[PDB]
């Protein structure tokens, strides 16, 4: 349990503000894990924010054209970047316990 003035989570959950564009969804505006590129409006944005827009309409929210979960791809080429700068922005001044 708590002791004095602890908790467990005080709202919010991550905070990315040092972030590219390439990795910043072009709807959502925030950090893209899965980025998937439509082959219609050729525009990089997350598998999941697409699915949200093939739920009524199956088509490409800039084109406006036939699209699906099937036609987009995941985008590797920026997948791989995304593991490169998450795992080098992890980097820190250095704990000390001693």
């Amino acid at each position: 349990g708590s002791s004095g003035s602890s908790g467990l989570q005080q709202q919010e959950e991550e905070t990315y503000a040092d972030a590219c564009d390439e990795f910043l969804d072009p709807i959502m505006s925030t950090l893209m894990c899965d980025p998937v590129v439509l082959p219609s409006s050729r525009v990089t944005v997350d598998r999941s924010t697409i699915a949200r827009h093939l739920l009524s309409d199956q088509t490409d929210p800039f084109n406006r054209s036939p699209l699906t979960m099937d036609q987009i791809r995941p985008n590797t080429e920026l997948k791989e970047k995304i593991q490169r700068w998450l795992a080098e922005r992890k980097q820190q001044s250095g704990p000390s316990s001693g």
